[PDB]
């Protein structure tokens, strides 16, 4: 019961991080004109932050730091740096909202140095994070005592960061549950994905008292990424509906990914979280008596608070224009009989070249509309 | 710390359900020959169990019980009835290792009673299992396996069949189910949102046996807990125990033979065995960290059957991605294979723009070693 009261499950931020985090994905070779379509598109997605990659990265993106914050978007926009006045005066110069200032323990001198920072930075009007790579492979009470240090400078919050991807979602919630207990500022979250716990670790992280938490568009970044942002927010929605269906506008979560897809050239995985080919689907027939209830008894995520019109019953193989029509009535494409033409005519030429794949359903599909 | 005592994280065994679960999954269609296939393949890699398709929910379910029961795995095989008696004498006639009985509250225990006596005469291995247990009153749940394990029975069973468990609240559970039973206990978990490999890993921690896996997941809806993100980690916490168990170089293999049969692609960010599993950035993106990326591995590739993380710097393009990724998985490519994916590579760039899941896909027809 007591620490229900600390629980951020129903209020909470995300920073979203396929601008940073996102550049570290093996495929992503952003240009400004496509950062900037996807800055306004997480902006009119409705999320409460961006990060951007550090603008002493390269002049490029210095750039495209500055271009993004003269865009009027309404979410803030960060940045993140070294711990160094050197790059503090570059990143309050561009524009941003905020700066996050990340070291790695991965000692008196840490202290020290880290409040020269922050007072310049608090100084510009600007907002000041503290943040540690590698927290879950760093000294416990080291970390935590610079934690402590730095909360009593003043910053706007401290960062938690699983750059390793080894946390397990009960060391999370523990480790943010005393880190809740020791600063009284705001307290955000990045989680590694190469172990599967992304997720289930936000989810801990919330649980227990964090404020904000990274995710990126289908989850892209270094290695295998970290919190996906439709995957968290199918998690978030399952805890409170309402919450999460007014915050965001969830039926525009296709269009989002499918812009990054496009410009990393990857296929939406045939499972992702509410977009995947098979995400809202029941086997009928035989397979369907497999569990004693009814399919449609199991529906935690209902189809139309995410633009879909229903879970498909699926008892035999679909092909050719039929499986294009279910998948298009399903994402609420209305396809002229012009669209329906050329998509039989391609969807040939591709299965004639190659025998064809589920994933080739959302493929062909992907140039389409609601 | 005593909890510590209780923790099955480095000894469980696996419940490979590809042949249960995964006949729920949207584009599965198994024959005879293909099942086994999968059930072979699933033997060799060394999981503990495989579970199947009830043998009452067809006249070929029936069939292909009976005949993987007869191909002398070392693995258990296991099926699961209704609690209804005709059930349990057509499972046990099939000549499976056991049989879960799955339930959905005097009556329930009566006839309980009957099915699950009715087995274990039979000398075959009785589990019970309750469906969606975390939408079930948890005193009459708790009160179901209690009586249950008087009677006696090999393992009891929880199932997210919904997926809406979180951790924490699936530590709670299985840690007061090991207060209140003296048997093993099974956990089986959906993965709507994203809580399947956590779920299992929270359950282990407090004192569950057995867990239920599919190849990539496949399942009812976006399906259950994955084979491999469990072994990835599985073998976090513990290497030599997960490596030694699990021939881990065959994972690929494994998936590429069920990806074939359900016509999906291997996901680019598939755990272990996708495009960019063992990719780090190389450049102004490798500054974003603060230590070099490889300091970031805690999976080493060639506990996996790779050579090497890729270090990314430029979009690797052509035949130049194929040698990337075909050297990474020690596919020794002869000349007369590089040049035939040279020429279906470009005679499908011809067809549309490619995707790094296609460098997997035209790879799929190769074998290491
Ligand atoms: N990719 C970095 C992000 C750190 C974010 C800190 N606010 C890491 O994994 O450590
Ligand atoms: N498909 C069933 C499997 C139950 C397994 C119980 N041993 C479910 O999701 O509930
Ligand atoms: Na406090
Ligand atoms: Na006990
Ligand atoms: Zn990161
Ligand atoms: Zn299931």
């Amino acid at each position: 019961n007591p620490s229900d009261f600390l629980s951020r499950v129903n209020n909470f931020s995300i920073i979203e991080s396929t601008l940073r985090e996102g550049e570290q994905f093996a495929n992503a070779f952003f240009d400004t004109e496509k950062k900037i379509q996807i800055a306004k598109a997480l902006d009119n997605f409705g999320v409460d932050y961006i990060e951007l990659t550090s603008p002493v990265a390269s002049e490029q993106s210095r750039q495209d730091c500055e271009a993004i914050c003269k865009l009027g978007l309404k979410c803030k926009i960060l940045t993140h740096i070294r711990c160094h006045m050197d790059d503090a005066r570059v990143a309050v110069e561009t524009g941003v909202d905020g700066v996050d200032v990340v070291i790695g323990t991965s000692m008196t001198y840490i202290i020290d140095s880290a409040t020269e920072v922050i007072n310049f930075v608090k100084s510009k009007g600007i907002e000041v994070r503290f943040s540690s790579e590698d927290s879950f492979r760093s000294d416990l009470v080291d970390l935590l005592s610079l934690y402590k240090a730095v909360d009593k400078i003043g910053v706007n919050r401290v960062g938690i960061a699983d750059t390793v991807g080894c946390a397990t979602p009960r060391q999370v919630y523990d480790l943010i549950r005393t880190l809740r207990g020791v600063v009284s500022c705001d307290i955000e979250c990045h989680f590694h994905n190469d172990t599967g716990m992304a997720i289930a670790n936000a989810y801990c992280a919330l649980e227990a008292g964090a404020t904000h938490i990274d995710t990126s568009i289908l989850g892209i970044g270094e290695r295998n990424g970290i919190t996906p942002l439709g995957a968290l927010l199918a998690r978030m929605y399952v805890t409170d509906r309402e919450y999460i269906t007014h915050k965001y506008k969830l039926n525009q979560l296709r269009e989002l990914e499918n812009l990054v897809a496009d410009a990393v050239e990857v296929q939406i995985p045939f499972n992702n979280y509410i977009t995947g080919m098979c995400a809202f689907t029941h086997k009928a027939g035989i397979h369907a008596k497999a569990i004693l209830a009814n399919p449609s008894t199991y529906e935690i995520l209902k189809p139309e608070d995410f633009g879909m019109s229903r879970y498909v019953h699926v008892g035999s193989r679909l092909t050719g224009w039929n499986a294009i029509k279910s998948r298009a009535e399903q994402l609420n494409l209305h396809l002229t009989d012009a669209q329906a033409k050329e998509l039989t005519v391609r969807i040939k030429k591709l299965a004639d070249v190659r025998t064809l794949a589920m994933d080739d359903v959302d493929r062909v599909l992907r140039e389409y509309h609601a």
